[PDB]
């Protein structure tokens, strides 16, 4: 006798959608949940913030999302575009360097070394490929290497070497010396390449949902209704020849399948009995979280706009941050955002946290002119504190895992199938991948309860 | 009100010690333990097996560990020597080299380049130092490549290479791809050496516990009683100004002190509150278990003694292992143990278990004699199977993380110290480093509670 067909593990964007699938199949669902809320690493709040809603989480929408947009039309939410016109920075340790728009600046002598170094690197994915990175031939020697050593063997700008620091440090949470250069490659590549994944006005940046991105896993939760269970972290995973029992503690859940919809890290908690094969067990403790923090202030007016610029910025250098204008037309305020990961986190960790909010107003003052002294509000989400998650945004391998391991990534295990933006074909580490990855799981489950 | 002054977590040799050393000084102590066992990654049958007690987990005592058999003599165990007289062997894909006694082989052409690749380990590891190796001038650039790169770097014979890499992937369970450098140099360093550690009758390796080293937790938890909870997987721990509350799912034990006494990848599976400071969250969470298994083949009779071998031998290759002869005088068989890990473990768990177990004796009829077909008992531990372990011998650092979170091995988080093996000063990964972790973190506590 079972609880249910299903039970999904974790309430991310990734469980929320595979839940919804079966759901809306009639499948019996559970939707089990380790923290207080649903969202994961999406998390937003209409009212608690001055100036309008606002989100602590991703809220990024891309140009070829396609699984995201259609989700929130189909719960009611409306986009709005993220594009700013204006010029784009290029800040070099404090040193501005005006961009055209969102094009490199004019006659920059580091122009055609940033060009040839996105070629290179996308050359690099393109041999790894999205399919099986782990079969290609050239997988065992890059995952051999660090994205530093493969730096420092093929760029020669220190701008250009700190444009991409800045990237890995946001775009995986970690150092250049800690991330595979197999796994960064083939990381990029899965994201459409460099160029899509750091667009300030295209690519993967072009779009938010009004009203914040939690809404797209609270309105999933409302339908779910008391198929949701929240503060119901799953501690041990059991198998057998009939289905799967789920524990938080000494709770339990019994279903015929069930579909871990969380990183490799959240299933390395778990004790799986029988134990998992090694493949999948070692991807789960050794794939680790990134780390990064979300700081954003709020202000009357986009002041930056006085001296034409979007409010994007490299801010690169030994405390690098990625900064976007986040604000949307109905808000209130304005709102600058800023990213910060990897080694750059480390060093912001080290600094007070009053130190911190004064170091961040001193490089907007900086970057966009003395208003920014005239602050209406501060707030930071440090994602390395957030229970059962631990870091953002993405998860990272080192060297050695990708090729010894990846092909864990999306293969299921008896009754236990994977979803989370680990497990999607292509745009695993965006909510785009995490909505693909729950498609594919709840497919899979499907197909096997007839 | 508390259920004890101390809860120590995690009753390997280092939780077991501890709370002996609390005990013994009149301290009300609780000492939980996840598994339905003592002894962590010590673990010994006296029955289970014909020819004599067997160990499944570490079991060699060191010449200069003092706190280990000064220990087993309280307890009133007895030691025996486990020095084997005979010729060593070095095996390179298949082809034996007969070494003399424990040296090298009679002019081999690799003699002098092991020989210098050893002073260079030394000296490289010299330069870190055991006390502070995150603190020393050399340790950023040695943390941002891997052993491998090393190797590369500074040796050229194939032989040396070879032997190298068997040494890492069974002493840290992890491919040389995957060990920072400045890991694998502190490590040897901080165990007197690499002639210390990789020693077949000398160094760490040259004495046993009649009757299995699990005795050494067994007779310590007979002791504490009561005060012993198997079964008592820790998630959450919380810290006040008064206390720490231990959590095992709703079940809870309140104290004023807490020692983790559990690796680093223990400690990342629990929740904190308040969350831990930043860089022992890290160290958590990318400090992961190595890999290796345990193969043991008992024999009427130690057969490789008619070819005037010891039975120790670098077996080296793609399959690698470290072999010894591990017959003591009072079992009534003789046994070959076998380790296989980190890459090599890679290729062996591709192995279906059958193929395993014919591949291992066609590698011990190739060393030692055909007579290795006239099997009486054949067995495996694999560590990474193991619940609430995962993995063996050691913890091991990727790039990156001992220059940037190393610091956090050892010091108190408010009412939390750490004991473990991989808090010690010195012998970090060895039954000795667990006792003297141990002992530190009692003292510390004692010092507290007056
Ligand atoms: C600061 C930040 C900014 C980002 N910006 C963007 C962006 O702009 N665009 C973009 O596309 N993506 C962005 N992301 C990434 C995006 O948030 C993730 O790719 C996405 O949320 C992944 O969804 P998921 O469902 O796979 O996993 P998660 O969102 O991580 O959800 C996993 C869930 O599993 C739960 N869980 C964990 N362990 C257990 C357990 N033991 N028992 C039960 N439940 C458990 C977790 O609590 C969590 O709710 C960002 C992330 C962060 C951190
Ligand atoms: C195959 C093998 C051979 C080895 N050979 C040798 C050798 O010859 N000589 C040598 O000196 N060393 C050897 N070692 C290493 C030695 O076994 C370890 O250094 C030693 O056991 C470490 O002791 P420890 O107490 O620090 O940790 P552990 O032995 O790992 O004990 C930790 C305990 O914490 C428990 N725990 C984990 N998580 C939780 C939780 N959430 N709640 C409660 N409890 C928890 C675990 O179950 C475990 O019992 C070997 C290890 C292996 C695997």
């Amino acid at each position: 006798q079972t609880d249910a067909d299903v039970i999904v593990i974790g309430a991310g964007p990734s469980g929320s959608y595979a839940a919804k699938l079966l759901h809306d199949q009639g499948v019996r669902v559970k939707l089990v949940e380790a923290k207080d809320r649903v969202g994961g690493r999406t998390w937003s709040t209409k009212s608690d913030a001055p100036g309008g809603p606002i989100d602590f989480g991703g809220q990024w929408i891309g140009e070829t999302h396609v699984l995201l947009p259609e989700l929130g039309a189909e719960l009611g939410l409306e986009t709005v575009s993220s594009v700013k016109p204006g010029n784009d920075l290029f800040v070099f340790n404090g040193d501005v360097e005006v961009g055209e728009e969102d094009q490199v600046p004019s006659g920059a002598s580091w122009a055609g070394e940033l060009s040839r170094s996105f070629e290179l690197l996308d050359e690099v994915g393109t041999r790894l490929g999205w399919a099986a990175p782990w079969a290609s031939e050239h997988v065992g020697e890059l995952d051999s290497m660090t994205v530093a050593q493969w730096l420092e063997q093929n760029v020669q700008s220190s701008e250009v070497r700190l444009i991409h620091e800045v990237m890995v440090n946001i775009l995986n949470g970690a150092s250049t010396t800690e991330v595979s250069m197999a796994y960064w490659a083939y990381f990029v590549h899965q994201g459409e390449g460099i160029e899509s994944l750091i667009g300030t006005r295209s690519g993967a940046q072009v779009a938010w949902f009004i009203g914040g991105m939690g809404q797209v896993t609270e309105l999933i939760a409302d339908k779910l209704g008391d198929d949701v269970h929240l503060n119901w972290p799953v501690t041990r995973i059991e198998q057998d020849p009939t289905g799967v029992t789920v524990f938080s503690g000494e709770r339990r859940l019994r279903a015929s399948f069930a579909i871990l919809a969380a990183p490799p890290s959240a299933g390395s908690r778990m004790i799986f009995d029988p134990p998992l094969p090694p493949k999948r067990a070692q991807l789960q403790a050794r794939a680790p979280m990134g780390r990064l923090a979300k700081i954003q202030v709020r202000y009357d007016e986009p002041f930056w706009q006085e001296r034409g610029l979007s409010g994007a910025a490299f801010e690169c250098g030994d405390l690098a941050f990625w900064l976007f204008d986040g604000s949307k037309p109905t808000d209130s305020l304005a709102t600058i955002v800023g990213f910060i990961g990897g080694k750059h986190l480390d060093a912001w960790h080290a600094l007070s946290p009053n130190e911190r909010e004064k170091r961040f107003i001193e490089i907007l003052v900086n970057n966009f002119g003395d208003k920014a002294r005239d602050v209406r509000y501060v707030h930071e989400t440090d994602w390395t504190v957030q229970p059962w998650t631990g870091g953002a945004p993405v998860t990272f391998m080192p060297t050695g895992l990708l090729s010894s391991a990846g092909s864990a990534l999306r293969e299921p295990v008896d009754r236990l199938h994977f979803a989370g933006t680990e497990a999607a074909p292509m745009w695993s580490g965006y909510i785009e991948g995490a909505l693909r990855a729950g498609k594919i799981a709840a497919g899979d489950v499907l197909a096997r309860l007839a």
